């Protein structure tokens, strides 16, 4: 009750920038995630006791992949914190309460691999959900840690706000199918330009709340280079164990899966900051102002790339 988690000085003012990294110490993790919902929440949105046994076992069901792990998770809920700090008054409660959770569970019991192999190997997800595969089994692994007893953190909620945050979630975790992402930001786009935009419109609410998943999920172009390199490494350690999984299968995979294209890493990267990153951070820098500190670092993240393809890096 009188009780407020508390961070080591550095942590405490550096957690409250974009560009934060969580640090190699899984450990502190937990301890970050309910600082962070302490401050952007408050101590009285969940029951602390109920709340640690949540984070525990949704710890326990992301796998120790190279990059879709439980690092991930808190690296994006730490951009959704940052997000939510940014633009306190946009938000309601159940928004603030559960965007961090959906942040912290978006992709529970992930395998390393894109739902294009789960539908390839003919994996049973893929005959349950034809699409977002995976991200229909996040929201469904979220719902089950929900309901194991003594994890129901929302239990304090109505029958109706209980079904509003839990719609709140899946949508949001539905977004982070970056097949959405680009016709989401599309529309989005064209409403702001328009001038249709409205924040009132239950429905403008769902696609600007999608976008700022894409841009916590993508968030590892905003941070420091070496953070944003060394991630990269990760990123790849997958895609090529899923492109050597392609290949058992008869299929030649797609270039950025294939290690044997390990050379154009540099410009597969410039592509992806183009096609995707600095359109994601563009947008949402348009549509709320506050997160330009993301789109001005994926764009120093850029100019790193281009260094590094120039031979200056
Ligand atoms: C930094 C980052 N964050 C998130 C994601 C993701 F979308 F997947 F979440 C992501 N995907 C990639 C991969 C980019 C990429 N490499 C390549 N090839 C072509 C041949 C050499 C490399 N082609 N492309 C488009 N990087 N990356
Ligand atoms: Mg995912
Ligand atoms: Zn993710």
């Amino acid at each position: 009750g009188l009780m407020q988690f508390t961070l080591p000085v550095r942590l405490c003012k550096e957690i409250e920038l974009f560009h934060f990294d969580i640090g190699p110490f899984e450990n502190m993790w937990p301890g970050i995630f309910v600082y962070m919902v302490h401050r952007s929440c408050g101590t009285s949105c969940f029951e602390l006791e109920k709340l640690c046994r949540f984070i525990m076992s949704v710890k326990k069901n992301y796998r120790r992949v190279p990059y879709h792990n439980w690092k991930h998770a808190v690296t994006v809920a730490h951009c959704m914190y940052a997000i939510l700090q940014n633009n306190h008054t946009l938000f309601t409660d159940l928004e603030r309460k559960g965007l961090l959770i959906a942040c912290l569970c978006h992709d529970l019991d992930h395998r390393g691999f894109s739902n294009s192999y789960l539908q390839k190997f003919d994996h049973p997800l893929a005959a349950l959900y034809s699409t977002s595969t995976m991200e229909q089994h996040h929201f469904s692994q979220t719902v089950s840690i929900l309901q194991l007893e003594g994890h129901n953190i929302f239990s304090t909620l109505s029958s109706s706000e209980y079904e509003q945050v839990l719609e709140i979630i899946r949508k949001a975790i539905i977004a982070t199918d970056l097949a959405l992402y680009f016709g989401n930001r599309k529309q989005l786009e064209e409403m702001y330009q328009t001038g249709s935009l409205n924040l009132n419109n239950q429905s403008h609410r769902d696609r600007v709340i999608g976008l700022m998943m894409t841009a916590c999920d993508l968030c590892s172009v905003t941070k420091l280079w070496p953070v944003t390199k060394l991630t990269a490494n990760d990123i790849y350690a997958e895609f090529w164990a899923e492109g050597d999984e392609m290949k058992k299968l008869g299929i030649q995979p797609i270039p950025m899966m294939d290690r044997d294209k390990k050379d154009e890493v540099p410009q597969g990267q410039l592509g992806f900051y183009n096609a995707v990153a600095i359109p994601c951070y563009t947008t949402l820098t348009q549509i709320l102002p506050p997160t330009e500190p993301l789109l001005k670092a994926c764009r120093d993240n850029l100019s790193q790339w281009e260094k590094v393809i120039r031979g200056e890096e």
